[PDB]
């Protein structure tokens, strides 16, 4: 599915490793790091927004 869960799976483990990343705290390594924005675009991740994510 595009969701979170599916892409915590294709780019490491668990969405911990999601939330690092995008929180930008515990600092993985550039391979974790792209891993994860490379998942979220290629599973076509909707947050709550099948048609895109602009605007308000």
């Amino acid at each position: 599915m595009a969701t979170i869960k599916d892409v915590a799976k294709r780019a490491n483990v668990s969405t911990t490793t999601v939330s690092h990343v995008i929180n930008k705290t515990r600092f993985v390594a550039e391979e974790t790091r792209n891993a994860v924005w490379a998942a979220i675009k290629e599973l076509h991740y909707s947050p709550s927004a099948v048609a895109r994510s602009l605007k308000v």
